[PDB]
């Protein structure tokens, strides 16, 4: 086992912080939970700390820790995310919502002592004030599916791409086209993978004792696409 992989063999505490601005509507989200990468598992609860969340929770799920993926033994040499730890990586995305605005996100994912911390800035522009996002017309349901990973040797990191299909309350679909770039924070060697994907199985719920705007997730993430 590498130094980075060794940090994830047990249960790891998670802290998430997000500062957001969508069409000048400012909001903050905090999250807490535990990661168990041996089983690809994350258990998370997110709270909007600024009152009412001005966008649907589903639009923030992908923004709110691919280091917790389970890489099968035969694919361990393709796990860039753990290889960058503990110093961490920067994760940047643009998410283009078809016929609506875009989110630009920049996050730093690293260990602070024993805690895996994900610190995120999100900026959203050009949204329709009574579209499906600012109008809150998305179904509060689980998003599952694949994130396609490729090496980015020029940046000593990875790129990813995938589309999320958000269900709209009228039975339409809002496509969220994700472009992702990750770069290591430290100067130590990282693993540059062959092409593969991460498969996410998600269960989304509410805490009946929580009065704050919130989202509870149970996520399972598995690397795939290179045969045993």
């Amino acid at each position: 086992v590498s130094k980075g992989e060794k940090l994830f063999t047990g249960v790891v505490p998670i802290l998430v912080e997000l500062d957001g601005d969508v069409n000048g509507h400012k909001f903050s989200v905090s999250g807490e939970g535990e990661g168990d990468a041996t089983y690809g598992k994350m258990s998370l609860k997110f709270i909007c700390t600024t009152g009412k969340l001005p966008v649907p929770w589903p639009t923030l799920k992908t923004t709110l820790m691919q280091c917790f993926a389970r890489y099968p033994d035969h694919m361990k040499q393709h796990d860039f995310f753990k290889s960058a730890m503990p110093e961490g990586y920067v994760q940047e995305r643009t998410i283009f919502f078809k016929d609506d605005g875009n989110y630009k996100t920049r996050a730093e994912v690293k260990f602070e002592g024993d805690t895996l911390v994900n610190r995120i800035e999100l900026k959203g522009v050009d949204f329709k004030e009574d579209g499906n996002i600012l109008g809150h017309k998305l179904e509060y349901n689980a998003i599952s599916g694949n994130a396609n990973i490729t090496a980015d040797k020029q940046k000593n990191g990875i790129k990813a791409y995938f589309t999320i299909r958000h269900d709209v309350e009228d039975g339409s679909v809002l496509l969220a086209d994700h472009y992702q770039q990750n770069t290591p924070i430290g100067d130590g060697p990282v693993l540059l993978p062959d092409n593969h994907y991460l498969s996410t199985q998600s269960k989304q719920s509410k805490d009946p004792n929580e009065k704050r705007d919130h989202m509870v997730l149970l996520e399972f993430v598995t690397a795939a696409g290179i045969p045993l």
